């Protein structure tokens, strides 16, 4: 059983940025990759980056050159730094995590970032 709890939404003016976290517990050990989603007003969740326990990241074309995913094992929390912010990235975030050998799957409670005025 793994956990994941999400912090540090909000809202920012466009060209502002944030740092959102992602704080795993329960059998951390077991993580295979941790990802970074976001689900737009009226869309469908959207892959947004990933990264293994060895550090190798994978972006989206969407969020390439914006957003940095990193993770650091000694306190179980995956980051997500939204950097160059648009309108466009208004969305509730969520992180999720792969485990026991990549089959099974937790995800986070959801953080709201708004990037208005
Ligand atoms: C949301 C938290 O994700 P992370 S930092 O994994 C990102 C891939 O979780 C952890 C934490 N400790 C670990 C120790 C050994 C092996 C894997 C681990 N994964």
């Amino acid at each position: 059983e793994v956990q994941l709890v999400e912090s540090g939404g909000g809202l920012v003016q466009p060209g502002g940025s944030l740092r959102l976290s992602c704080v795993g517990s329960g059998r951390v050990r077991t993580i295979n990759t941790a990802g970074w989603y976001r689900q737009a007003p009226g869309q469908e969740p959207e892959f947004l980056a990933r990264i293994t326990v060895g550090g190798t990241t994978s972006y989206a074309d969407s969020v390439k050159g914006r957003f940095t995913i990193s993770r650091d094992l000694a306190k179980s929390t995956v980051y997500l730094q939204m950097d160059y912010l648009k309108p466009e990235d208004t969305a509730v975030y969520y992180c999720n995590a792969d485990f026991d050998f990549g089959s099974r799957t937790a995800w986070g409670q959801g953080t709201q970032v708004t990037v208005s005025s």
